[PDB]
């Protein structure tokens, strides 16, 4: 077994690669027609689905650069959003890259405020989207909910040039956590991870993890070792809700079990308005330790 | 003028955008089906499309690595071939990765023959694809023959974790053809397109700006004569470039925006494959290159 031959478990598990497709087709458009794609997205998709609010550290840590673009004339401001769309190396590019994604979509989530009372620079009046741009605009709107607030991350969080993240926040109270129920699984380590992230305790999550294991998110790498696992924990995952429904449980290779769970999970973006259609795939070694997990944001509900 | 806001010049032009949103599924994909994917796209087009043999230059720039896999017993063999998919980091996967895209693809076709003779180990007997890998293997068989050569490419380029081809010698001058254009007589234009035809890249750098910039297809813009140059010399001999017609408008700052469009055809194929191909040029007023565009087209439609 290696991390990433470990990749190919359950080959059957149909993820929704088109996200990746249409942030890769997304990736070759104009600046500008990047801009107002996500603009267009953004506007649209708010009528029915509002975006929580940035916390406070968030907004204080990104605080600094939105004064800046704020005090630009409208040609700078809009030239410095074409910058981090490029990925053009400036200073402001290079601050944004140190951000964590949840500081970067803080950053955009205010300046669309901004935009929507100008204060700073919209997308121009009339504008037409280009061809390849239209399509892909078209594509986005087609998606799931789950789907499409993915690809509008991805693309949020690739801008800039490539750290600050939002504090730590504590455990929940042991008396007060909640308990996972999985259809045909009672595997401790399964239910155990589910729950001590639930309850954002990643110090006793990470305790769950083969020194060399592995967590894959949707559509990213493999993140090896405890080390980069707990970063990547306490960067990026606190407050989520995972709602697991069923699983099934296999032997592997080696005194190896490998367990596939389907369920819902919740980003505090959006809560209970969109239930995200995921897929978890455990390997686990023989004394239970998570060797490999991915997380797989499934292609339909067909899926589950 | 920016190089970034040229990249925004005729947004009508419908790229083939199909082609990086395939690669990008791709590349989700489990290194042995990405290997098994590639390996069956291969032996079907290769039935009614031959690959030319790879130069002799590139074999023996190739050879050391392709011994060293070849003295591998089989599973060794298949992990070597597993490491450059998952861009490993590897000495094997470094040498990879120091190549030119002709290099890596020559390697390739190397290993393809020995796989079909049995001498390295080939995808196991019987192998099925995963879900997702089927569906983009089913994708890449709808493509026309120039989306499908170029998703094969680029996912051949993209493995691994400043080794070239020698520059071949330009085209004798008396032996030089010149293109036509419907609708264009612009100097600029057509010396580019005769240039580059003739494997003149020394003149050919000469049209451009010291800032100006080429963008190949589904790529970011190369910036600058330097950098420029190198790509020409290395990835860039023996094209046919066969452009069609074109439209000339002006452009800001007494700029001038040129599309064309027509086929090309790379060594690699011949005149088996023809693909549709669009250049959007900006030049400045004195009829240098700021910025030039090269776009696979979505359709003989484009
Ligand atoms: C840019 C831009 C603009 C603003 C755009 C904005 C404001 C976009 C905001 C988008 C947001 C807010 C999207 C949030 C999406 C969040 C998602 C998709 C979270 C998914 C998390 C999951 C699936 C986690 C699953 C996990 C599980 C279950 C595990 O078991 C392990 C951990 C982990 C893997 C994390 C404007 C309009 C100005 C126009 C100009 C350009
Ligand atoms: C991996 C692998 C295998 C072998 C795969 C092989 C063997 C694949 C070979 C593929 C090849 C040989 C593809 C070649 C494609 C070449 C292309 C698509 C060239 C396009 C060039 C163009 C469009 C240039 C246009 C330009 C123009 C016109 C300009 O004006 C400026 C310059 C430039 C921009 C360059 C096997 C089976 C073992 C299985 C295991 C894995």
């Amino acid at each position: 077994f290696t991390i990433d031959s470990a990749r190919g478990i359950f080959p059957n598990t149909l993820a929704a690669d088109v996200v990746p497709a249409t942030i890769a087709r997304f990736s070759q458009l104009n600046a500008e027609d990047q801009l107002a794609l996500i603009w267009f997205a953004y506007l649209e998709m708010g009528k029915t689905l509002t975006i929580a609010a940035p916390g406070a550290a968030s907004m204080q840590l990104a605080e600094n650069a939105l004064k800046e673009i704020q005090a630009m004339g409208p040609l700078q401001q809009t030239q410095a959003m074409c910058d981090l769309a490029n990925r053009a190396d400036t200073p402001l590019c290079r601050t944004y890259a140190s951000w964590s994604p949840n500081i970067k979509l803080g950053f955009w989530y205010r300046l669309g405020e901004l935009m929507e009372q100008g204060f700073v620079a919209p997308i121009p009046a009339g504008y037409q989207l280009s061809a390849n741009a239209n399509a892909v605009l078209a594509t986005i709107q087609g998606l799931e909910s789950g789907q499409q607030i993915t690809v509008l991350r991805n693309a949020v969080v690739d801008m800039g040039f490539t750290r600050i993240a939002e504090p730590v926040v504590p455990p929940q109270d042991t008396a007060s956590r909640t308990k996972v129920s999985i259809e045909g699984v009672t595997n401790a380590t399964v239910l155990n991870y589910m729950d001590n992230l639930n309850a954002n305790d990643f110090d006793t999550l990470i305790e769950l993890f083969t020194s060399d294991g592995a967590l894959q998110p949707p559509f990213q790498r493999p993140i090896v070792g405890k080390e980069n696992v707990l970063r990547f924990f306490r960067e990026e995952c606190q407050n989520l809700k995972l709602i697991p429904e069923r699983g099934v449980t296999e032997p592997a290779e080696d005194g190896f079990t490998q367990i596939k769970v389907t369920g819902k999970v919740q980003t505090p973006w959006f809560g209970g308005n969109v239930g995200m259609n995921i897929a978890w795939r455990f390997l686990l070694n023989p004394e239970g330790k998570i060797f490999f997990v991915a997380i797989d944001l499934l292609a339909s509900p067909k899926e589950l």
